């Protein structure tokens, strides 16, 4: 039995993640400001995976919010095995048309929030041996126009997952790099065709399940993936 | 249905991937100096998984061998769907001791050969909307002392997989960038426990084959995995 | 006949530019939160180098201040030629010791401060064809223990200077990327010796003046030395 | 009084860097395969700027030639104190395209070459606390289409310098990073417009001279330089 932590959990690749991660047996801890979403979920995947799953209001912008989540969850389940730091959000905008408040809400989830999850649950990951998997972006390692200040955020997130990862050997830290996905993902609703440039979450989560298959002594640390149909750049 | 050829097939990581795409029925063109190993285990999966499997001597160092053997295997099997540009191999010296025999020899597997297989394997590759998967190895976008020779050559093998893959967007370039793995490398032999630091090639294996069943829109272009007995850096 | 702007001219890298540049005959807009320092500074400067020397309170943590600043520079002396955006800040902890309100700081003058800098001057710029040195640090392309905080705030930095750099290509965008530097950084006093491991400002200050005497066609992007003293980590 | 030993000599860049270095007063060893050249530079130099020139042929792809030519120089002056491997060479085709003789000779003169050049000179520059200076690219770090061959070569040299580097803390070694210069690089001559995107070798000279001018115990190890005429592109 082991238990998976995911935020963002209330759509596209998070709830994805759920999804593939119910099929194998995982326990769930849902995180993500939509709880009317996350309970849809959470009853859908007990009844269906038959997995137990916790639900419970996240928003990785605050701070209380984070600790009392962890704090829940760690309640609930005792320690966890996997934490999926995935909510993240993304304004397109040249470099001085960004607003303060775009750029802020950006550090606050893709950096910050990655960071106060991250942290929550790291003396819980170290016990088990864990894995915390964040999802950045491709653009973790890459620059594209009107992304600076996206993008900046999601090297800011690289650099933290590794510095994590350095400072705690006995944890495994997995950096998740899709390129474009067929989500809500900066303003848009699912339905994009995967020719216009997309991948779809399911193979997203398709591929994270499969490497957490993986025995624990095993650490994967990166995994870029992106559509045929999006140009490669780098 | 699907046809993978799979460079330095005789053992360690690139025995595992024909194993494990074995596993999965994909017929195999297994190509390496070691032609005995090739038959023996070309033999054992034809019976036991029931698959085809076609073999040929190939030195990767020699152009003329890579050409032969890409005319065999077209020949055999028609258009690919899955070429392994695995070969390699390290020496490890500091670089005023590494000689010119040493350096060279690098460079003619570890870049010049990737160089070969794939580009004798490009336009079928582009007919299939195939995947090219490079074995490089973590250190293709790090440093060691006593690996400037080793490490300078998987750079130059990461710089080449992506000119292949921005010059051909219409076929899929995988680097799997693997840390210490118990094998023959670097003059060693495998039974090395994963305590000391190092992968298995079944698990190696089992991550590229799980990512292989993802569907053929998916481009899985960069994996870098390690031990967790392998310290941490980058 | 040229004007630069350097934030952070108070002490350290930035006063150390500020004096090299002032030796060149350039006229100087100086910023920092420390007044004081900058009177003196610029006293000095325009009599013992017979240069026009403007200097105005600058929190580079708040964006009005940065439009204040911005508008009375501009006010004072046209377009700028050399925009220094160089005030910065390091706490060190392990990740899970650091604060909010350090990371909050690090991440408002290191990563959002230069933002409001470049966007402010960045008409005038693009008018003179000018030049945005950004002082980042070694450590915007590299990880370090206890530097989780500083370090992702560093490679934001440098992800928005690239991206700056490709949204207005009619302005030269220069990442500064020192080492060690015995200034009052992380909590310090000048006077610590080369051999513990530091540059001196004076030296990042001439290797910058002499870079900016090159011809205006010339973009110096990257530029990233350290002292003897310091190992040589990537 | 100190010695700079640089490799391509002859025209471009290591002349300028011959010619600029000459102004600062430094002796020098010039090698190249085009003797006539070198000797034509070195009168120039010894009578107009009163330095010292040794010149000798040069072919950075023998073993022998780098070992001859690093004997005669160290005989001719003693230690070196500066030494600028230089010499590369770039074909542009498409990989497929590209053939067996061109990636080879790109391999000994941008690789190997500099590895010969560097190592035969090592010691000499142990003992001088010298500073090593590699012409590479600004694609030692980035890629481009037909530029497959000399890319790879050029990531192959960014590995190479900083294991040396990393091997060698009592030296300093400076990777140089042009982007398009005006030579005779890619079966061109010199004459070609800043505009159509290229930096003269007399700038990019005076970059090196006057980062050449800082104390000892400065190590710069990193310069990134395009003209502003050059897209800038990561
Ligand atoms: N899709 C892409 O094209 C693409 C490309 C790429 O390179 C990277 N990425 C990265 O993929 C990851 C998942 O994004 P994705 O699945 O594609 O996006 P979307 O469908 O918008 O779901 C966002 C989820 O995050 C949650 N969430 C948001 N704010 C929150 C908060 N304050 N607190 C807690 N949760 C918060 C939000 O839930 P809610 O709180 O209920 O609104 C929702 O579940 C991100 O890191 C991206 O940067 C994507
Ligand atoms: N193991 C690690 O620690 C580690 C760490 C890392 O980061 C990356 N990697 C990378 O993993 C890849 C597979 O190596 P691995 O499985 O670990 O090594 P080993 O057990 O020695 O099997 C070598 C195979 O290559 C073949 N082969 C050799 N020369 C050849 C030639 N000229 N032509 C054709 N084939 C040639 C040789 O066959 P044979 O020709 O019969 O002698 C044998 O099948 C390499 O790219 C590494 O750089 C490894
Ligand atoms: N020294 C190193 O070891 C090392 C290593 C490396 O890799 C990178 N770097 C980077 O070098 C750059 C200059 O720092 P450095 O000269 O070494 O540090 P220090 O002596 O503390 O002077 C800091 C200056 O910044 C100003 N300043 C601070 N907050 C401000 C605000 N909110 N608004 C406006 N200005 C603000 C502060 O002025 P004041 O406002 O009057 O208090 C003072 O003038 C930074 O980006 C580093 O990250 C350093
Ligand atoms: N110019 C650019 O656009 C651009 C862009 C960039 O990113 C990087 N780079 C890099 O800049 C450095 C100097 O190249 P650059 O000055 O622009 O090129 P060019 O005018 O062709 O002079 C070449 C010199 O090398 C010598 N040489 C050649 N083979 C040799 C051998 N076997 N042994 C010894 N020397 C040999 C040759 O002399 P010779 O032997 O007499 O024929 C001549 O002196 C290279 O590393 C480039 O990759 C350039």
């Amino acid at each position: 039995m082991k238990v998976a932590v995911i935020t963002g959990a209330s759509r596209g690749i998070g709830e994805a993640i759920a999804r593939a991660l119910a099929r194998d047996g995982y326990a769930l801890a849902l995180g993500a400001r939509s709880v009317d979403r996350l309970e849809k979920i959470a009853h859908e995947l007990m009844q269906e995976q038959g997995v137990e799953v916790f639900y419970h209001h996240l928003d990785v912008s605050k701070a209380e919010s984070v600790e009392e989540f962890s704090k829940k969850v760690l309640e609930r389940f005792g320690d966890v095995d996997v934490v999926v730091a995935n909510a993240g959000l993304g304004y397109f905008k040249r470099l001085e048309e960004l607003s303060e408040e775009e750029f802020h809400e950006m550090i606050e989830v893709n950096l910050l929030g990655v960071w106060r999850t991250l942290k929550a649950f790291l003396d819980s990951l170290k016990r088990t041996g864990g894995l915390a998997l964040v999802t950045t972006s491709d653009v973790s390692a890459r620059l594209i126009p009107y992304g600076g200040g996206y993008v900046s955020t999601k090297w800011a997130a690289r650099a933290l997952v590794r510095t994590f990862q350095i400072e705690n050997p006995d944890v495994r830290f997995f950096e998740l790099r899709p390129g474009a996905v067929d989500t809500y993902f900066g303003g848009s609703k699912p339905g994009k065709p995967k020719e216009k440039g997309y991948l779809k979450p399911d193979e997203i989560a398709e591929a994270v399940r499969c490497l957490l298959k993986l025995p624990k002594d095993v650490r994967v640390e990166e995994l870029m993936l992106r559509s045929v149909y999006q140009r490669p750049e780098y």
